[PDB]
RNA sequence: UAAAGAUGAGACGCGUUUUAGAGCUAGAAAUAGCAAGUUAAAAUAAGGCUAGUCCGUUAUCAACUUGAAAAAGUGGCACCGAGUCGGUGCUU
DNA sequence: CTAATCGCCAGCGTCTCATCTTTATGCGC
DNA sequence: TGAGACGCTGGCGATTAG
């Protein structure tokens, strides 16, 4: 019948569409309505919207998977520890791990002894006054020799096995050298020694061993070596100290003899690399490195250890009971100061929790920052706390052992304090003596991280692979599990597949076969530059394989170009090479048959990067090379993976043997993968056996993208099908893609504007520059065009030798530089600041050969001075080149036209594949239906040119509008210029020569194909009357036909007004999409005990009237119930209940038990109705009402105002900065000042309307009242208050606003009752189809 | 070459809740005046069967009619108009 | 004696390793 | 070798209103 085209807008969280027909009218049709409402037909329009939430990542279920692993791996550890010391701990107290266990039960329900130790009071405080903390028994358990009972152990050790420290340092750490005082001189004697001058550098001695400032990590290689003038940082001392420091030196330049000696002491690959550093020194600078390790390892345990070492070996326990005495003295004097000087102040530190007192950093949530700063002025204005203020400013007052700071101390302390503890318990224990390497390696064991998890195949995260069917342990983990297969399946499962056969996997990409390929099938016969001969294609079999033997191999270098005259420029071949210089044997890599021993070599160096992994895959290819040779190897790493596979090139015959003029000199790899005789037969059988019956979601899936877009292009889709099914089950005729703008980059420019300011700083400190005293670096200015093209100006004419700068505005002009083809470009890039005086002569180019060869000296100046852009300068100088030319102007067409985002033809392909679906007689596709992409330029080009002004804070019909205006603007394009369809429109097409028949020489005169541009502005054709650059304008004709055909595709007449009346159309089609909530049980918080009844169990028998718990849980969807409940007397009840997602499975497991469980009976299974949220009701005039909660409600109307209205508003909220000539600025001044009495229309309409939907009687008085008192302020701040005023009225859950300065807060609809007696609206994803369920007549 | 984003794995330090760490003196009490604060146990989504040193906050989801599910199917057109859509004519 | 309204509240910091895309863009020339 | 913090919207206790 009739044909019809489809406009998309694709949004993150909205998605348009609309429907016109050949004239740009939306047509409209009368539905059908279902249920029992009594309105049986109702009419709607083919426009509308679609309203969702956006999408979320899963970096946040990862975040908490990862801590559910590590919580349960912790408990086994625990577990592990109980299981030992139950043996002998049954003896000594058999029920010691049942009453640790039972601590967080209450008196009442505890077995057993309320004291869970020794089981007894008096013992229990005598180890309590004994020991104040948990570290002082580890002290003493470390030094004391004398027997103790095995419950302190068991504490001291389970404390180390629960708490062990960061495990970034490998290696092994000795706290005795803990001098750094020590070990500089020693470094010093060292160097001392092995250099030829006695001094160890121009600076002599001097014990500046204080290097432990705050931060300053590089600065120590830095500033010491400053004050350590000698070899500074490039000699060899200098290195030798960023070794210590950290920092990567440089051994193979600075330091002598030395290959390449890259190390660092933290990193596994020390000592392994610095056998093969010493192998070539000699033992000279041997010594060196381990004075260099001892002052390393001093510098980095200093941070901690604030202690003498030749006290005892637990130096964190010294540091941590010297912390606490230290917290008890300044307790003591802080106490005895405060009662002896302010004792009123006495009651409110140390007693009220409220505060940021000792009470409220102790009891209370306070932290010791917020103490700090509460107590500084207090001890300012207080006598005698000197030293207490001090100490405050290096921040060591009053600080517990439990510290954020503490994440900084490795397990090795904490190892040499076990081992202290085994070593001098062995005697007393036989079984402790017994075990010390089982409680090490519970303390050091940890998995690897290409590992994974250890699942037995029901999980969908793991890959590691059993060698054995048993328990794994941390005591047989290296007998159980198959490290180099899990690892290789770590990289494996995550790389991608080959293209042309997706089942087969990738080569790497430094392999020799893929090496071999292209140095073959490339770089031979036409591919050649010249052939090693004089014609520059040609066969030449054995001559290529001579010239692939000689010119290339043992010879590939930047020599190759030059070398290949005789017998391409990207080829390399260096792996082959670097096996030479590594192997020094030239037969392994000759011999075709040890080809595959190659491949599986280089194979393994891609897949492994740890030492370890390395040599153990290579221990069982040890039969043919020597210890030199695998040290040699096992330093060698490649990275990098290719895109074609292995049996793409030697499974299918080989194209190995066919390629390179063996079957065809004709690049025969492209060829091969063309010809359907033997290879693309199989490829495309390989291509056409993948299972893509859901290739919908799959090819979503692949996509590379944000699933916050993801989401969006899955519902344009179903939109799309759900149009085509009600026009009829007929195709459309084209559909237009729009992708919206990104939001985020609004906020994100705006933070980074400031950047101008310091443009601007640094051009006029480059130029030298006075004139930068007379004006300030504010962000002010630089918000303002005019003041920045001043600036950067530097206060001279960008056109003129006169001078400018900030003496009036209206002696200046901001025309662009480059109108002759009208790019319509409006950045910085193609402004500039000049006089009121024209300076131009001509159309063709804005500047003229006079004013270029005037200002050709002050344009070089500025582009050195970095203060004009290349582009810039290369337009301003444009003029002595000749002007714009063809290429130039077909530049500008492909800019325009083309869209350069890649993910727009991924939706176009989606799109076109699931609508056109028939081949012809040949094979070839059926076109049938034209998808179109278009820029947001053109539309939004559209609005600022027409009068079609959008407001986003009005109403919700603005993406309806985008739609239906990217419809017309593709149809008109695609009708006018059938010969551009190569660019902008996704299918096969032949390209065409835009600078030959898309160019004009003058006026586009001529026959056809000539007539196309002359100006290359694409939506010139719109506009009633041009102007040029001068003061010309050129008129156009009214009805704007095809050049080759009698179609008419725009009407200046009657077309415009269509859009307006289309765009005043009040019934538009906005539907919110219903979504069950799902997420979190409730709110993470643990809150303290109380009788309400709000609070959840954390547990199965944890009561939380007795231990606390959680609140706010998060309902899924509700569900309309009719019951009785019993009042002594049974009374019939209609009420609504809000299934949590915690009870969601128990409450869909048997909903007639569940409402029997709460307390309803006799329901009625039948009129139980699934209410997800955002579910739309009717109710009286119109008043709708969407779903929030069991007990909320959301505001569910529109506010059609009238485009008027709309433009008004825009034009005087915009008042100072719109952007155009200074004669259009006059006219909409004059306009916005003729109308001033449409505000008081404009509240009266919001007052109309919230009278009838709102129903917010206080807000809209206080609203009133605001609006009525200010009256008197100017129009632009009125119009910028009365936008904010529409949030009032805004559709979805209401918010707080303000208005000049009163503040209106949220009103909001708390209670559910009034929706049971409504018409609840089922409503499809157009929201054209309906139906109505009249809730009043259930019961 | 750098930056960003999306995935997946291994670890650290805190925090928050109950319990243990005996408070003293004066009254008939209500309450007042003193002393002490630094630590430890357990839990960290309730739980599940496939019983693993696994899994549990991502994606997907109007109504009705078939089907265990996957999945499939269900709604006339034209013309005047417009306050969230109405009216008229033809036809089934 | 129940229902409507006002004010408050929301778990958080760090390190190591691996893979893939996409968008600017520098060096050489 | 670094930007700086809000912002959101439903639940809950305490208070007022009819």
């Amino acid at each position: 019948d009739k044909k019809y085209s489809i406009g998309l807008d694709i949004g993150t969280n909205s998605v348009g569409w609309a429907v016109i027909t050949d004239e740009y009218k939306v047509p409209s049709k009368k539905f059908k309505v279902l249920g029992n409402t009594d309105r049986h037909s109702i009419k709607k329009n083919l426009i509308g919207a679609l309203l969702f939430d956006s999408g979320e990542t899963a970096e946040a279920t990862r975040l908490k998977r990862t801590a559910r692993r590590r919580y349960t791996r912790r408990k086994n550890r625990i577990c592990y520890l109980q299981e030992i010391f139950s043996n002998e701990m049954a003896k000594v107290d058999d029920s010691f791990f049942h009453r640790l266990e039972e601590s967080f039960l209450v008196e009442e329900d505890k077995k057993h002894e309320r004291h869970p130790i020794f089981g007894n009071i008096v013992d229990e405080v005598a180890y309590h006054e004994k020991y104040p903390t948990i570290y002082h028994l580890r002290k003493k358990l470390v030094d004391s020799t004398d027997k103790a009972d095995l419950r302190l152990i068991y504490l001291a050790l389970a404390h180390m096995i629960k708490f062990r420290g960061h495990f970034l340092i490998e290696g092994d750490l000795n706290p005795d050298n803990s001098d750094v005082d020590k070990l500089f001189i020693q470094l010093v004697q060292t160097y001392n020694q092995l250099f030829e001058e006695n001094p160890i550098n121009a600076s002599g001695v001097d014990a500046k061993a204080i290097l432990s400032a705050r931060l300053s990590k590089s600065r120590r290689l830095e500033n010491l070596i400053a004050q350590l003038p000698g070899e500074k940082k490039n000699g060899l001392f200098g290195n030798l100290i960023a070794l210590s420091l950290g920092l990567t030196p440089n051994f193979k330049s600075n330091f002598d003899l030395a290959e390449d000696a890259k190390l660092q002491l933290s990193k596994d690959t020390y000592d392994d690399d610095l056998d093969n550093l010493l192998a070539q020194i000699g033992d000279q600078y041997a010594d060196l490195f381990l004075a260099a390790k001892n002052l390393s390892d001093a510098i980095l345990l200093s941070d901690i250890l604030r202690v003498n070492t030749e006290i005892t070996k637990a130096p964190l326990s010294a540091s941590m009971i010297k912390r606490y005495d230290e917290h008890h003295q300044d307790l003591t004097l802080l106490k005895a100061l405060v009662r002896q000087q302010l004792p009123e102040k006495y009651k409110e530190i140390f007693f009220d929790q409220s505060k940021n007192g000792y009470a409220g950093y102790i009891d209370g949530g306070a932290s010791q920052e917020e103490f700090y700063k509460f107590i500084k002025p207090i001890l300012e204005k207080m006598d005698g706390t000197e030293e207490l203020l001090v100490k405050l400013n290096r921040e060591d007052l009053l600080r517990k052992q439990r510290t954020f700071d503490n994440g900084s101390i490795p397990h090795q302390i904490h190892l040499g304090e076990l081992h202290a503890i085994l070593r001098r318990q062995e005697d007393f224990y036989p079984f402790l003596k017994d075990n010390r390497e089982k409680i090490e390696k519970i303390l050091t064991f940890r998995i690897p991280y290409y590992v994974g998890p250890l699942a037995r195949g029901n999980s969908r995260f793991a890959w590691m692979t059993r060698k054995s069917e048993e328990t794994i342990t941390p005591w047989n983990f290296e007998e159980v599990v198959d490290k180099g297969a899990s690892a290789q399946s770590f990289i494996e499962r995550m790389t991608n597949f080959d293209k042309n056969l997706p089942n087969e996997k990738v080569l790497p990409k430094h392999s020799l076969l893929y090496e071999y390929f292209t140095v073959y099938n490339e770089l031979t016969k036409v591919k050649y530059v010249t052939e090693g001969m004089r014609k520059p294609a040609f066969l030449s079999g054995e001559q290529k394989k001579a010239i692939v033997d000689l010119l290339f191999k043992t010879n590939r270098k930047v020599t190759v170009k030059q070398l290949k005259e005789d017998y391409r420029f990207n080829a390399s071949l260096g792996t082959y090479h670097d096996l030479l210089k590594i192997i020094k044997d030239k037969d392994f890599l000759d011999n075709e048959e040890n080809e595959d021993i190659l491949e599986d070599i280089v194979l393994t160096l891609t897949l492994f990067e740890d030492r370890e992994m390395i040599e153990e895959r290579l221990k069982t290819y040890a039969h043919l090379f020597d210890d030199k040779v695998m040290k040699q190897l096992k330093r060698r790493r490649y990275t990098g993976w290719g895109r074609l596979s292995r049996k793409l090139i030697n499974g299918i015959r080989t194209i190995l043997d066919f390629l390179k003029s063996d079957g065809f000199a004709n690049r025969n790899f492209m060829q091969l993968i063309h010809d359907d005789s033997l290879t693309f037969k199989e490829d495309i059988q390989k291509a056409q056996v993948s299972g893509q019956g859901d290739s919908l979601h799959e090819h979503i899936a692949n996509l590379a993208g944000s699933p916050a877009i993801k989401k969006g292009i899955l519902q344009t889709v179903k939109v799309v099908d759900e149009l085509v099914k009600v026009m009829g089950r007929h195709k459309p005729e084209n559909i237009v893609i729009e992708m919206a703008r990104e939001n985020q980059t609004t906020q994100k420019g705006q933070k980074n504007s400031r950047e101008r300011m310091k443009r601007i700083e640094e051009g006029i400190k480059e130029l030298g520059s006075q004139i930068l005293k007379e004006h300030p670096v504010e962000n002010t200015q630089l918000q303002n065009e005019k003041l920045y093209l001043y600036y950067l100006q530097n206060g001279r004419d960008m056109y003129v030798d006169q001078e400018l700068d900030i003496n009036r505005l209206s002696d200046y002009d901001v025309d662009h530089i480059v109108p002759q083809s009208f790019l319509k470009d409006d950045s910085i890039d193609n402004k500039v600041l000049t006089r009121s005086d024209k300076n131009r002569g001509k159309s063709d180019n804005v500047p003229s050969e006079e004013v270029v060869k005037k200002m050709k000296n002050y344009w070089r100046q500025l582009l050195n001075a970095k203060l004009i852009t290349q582009r810039k300068f290369d337009n301003l100088t444009k003029a002595e080149r000749g002007g714009l030319s063809e290429l130039d102007k077909a530049g500008f067409i492909k800019r325009q036209l083309v869209e350069t985002r890649q993910i727009t033809k991924h939706v176009a392909q989606i799109l076109d594949s699931r609508m056109n679906t028939k081949y012809d007689e040949n094979d070839k596709l059926i076109r049938e239906v034209k998808v179109i992409t278009l820029k947001s330029k053109l539309v939004s080009d559209f609005r600022k040119d027409f009068q079609f002004y959008k407001v986003r804070e009005i109403n919700n019909y603005h993406h309806a509008h985008d739609a239906y205006l990217n419809a017309v603007v593709g149809t008109a394009l695609i009708k006018k210029y059938p010969k551009l369809e190569s660019e902008f429109v996704y299918g096969d097409y032949k390209v065409y020569d835009v600078r030959k028949m898309i160019a004009k020489s003058e006026q586009e005169i001529g026959k056809a194909t000539a007539k196309y541009f002359f100006y290359s502005n694409i939506m010139n054709f719109f506009k009633t009357e041009i102007t040029l650059a001068n003061g010309e304008i050129r008129k156009r004709p009214l009805i704007e036909t095809n050049g080759e055909t009698g179609e008419i595709v725009w009407d200046k007449g009657r077309d415009f007004a269509t859009v307006r009346k289309v765009l005043s159309m009040p019934q538009v089609n906005i539907v919110k999409k219903t979504e069950v909530q799902t997420g979190g049980f409730s709110k993470e918080s643990i809150l303290p005990k109380r009788n309400s009844d709000k609070l959840i169990a954390r547990k199965k028998d944890w009561d939380p009237k007795k231990y606390g718990g959680f609140d706010s849980p998060t309902v899924a969807y509700s569900v309309l119930v009719v019951a009785k409940v019993e009042k002594k007397k049974l009374k019939s009840v209609k009420e609504l209940l809000g299934i949590t997602i915690m009870e969601r499975s128990s409450f869909e497991k048997n909903p007639i038990d569940f409402l029997e469980a709460k307390g309803y009976k006799e329901v009625k299974k039948d009129l139980i109705i699934k209410l997800p949220k955002y579910s739309l009701f009717e109710l009286e005039n119109g008043r709708k009402r969407m779903l929030a909660s069991a007990g909320e409600l959301q505001k569910g109307n529109e506010l059609a105002l009238p485009s008027k209205y709309v433009n008004f508003l825009y034009l005087a909220s915009h008042y100072e900065k719109l952007k155009g000539s200074p004669e259009d600025n006059e006219q909409k001044q004059l306009f916005v000042e003729q109308h001033k009495h449409y505000l008081d229309e404009i509240i009266e309409q919001i007052s109309e309307f919230s009278k009838r939907v709102i129903l917010a009687d206080a807000n809209l008085d206080k609203v009133l009242s605001a609006y009525n008192k200010h009256r008197d302020k100017p129009i632009r701040e009125q119009a910028e208050n009365i936008i904010h005023l529409f949030t009032l009225t805004n559709l979805g859950a209401p918010a707080a606003f303000k208005y000049f300065d009163t503040t209106i807060d949220r009103k909001r609809y708390t209670s559910t009752k009034e929706v049971l007696d409504a018409t609840l609206i089922h409503q499809s994803i157009t929201g054209l189809y309906e139906t109505r369920i009249d809730l009043s007549q259930l019961g």
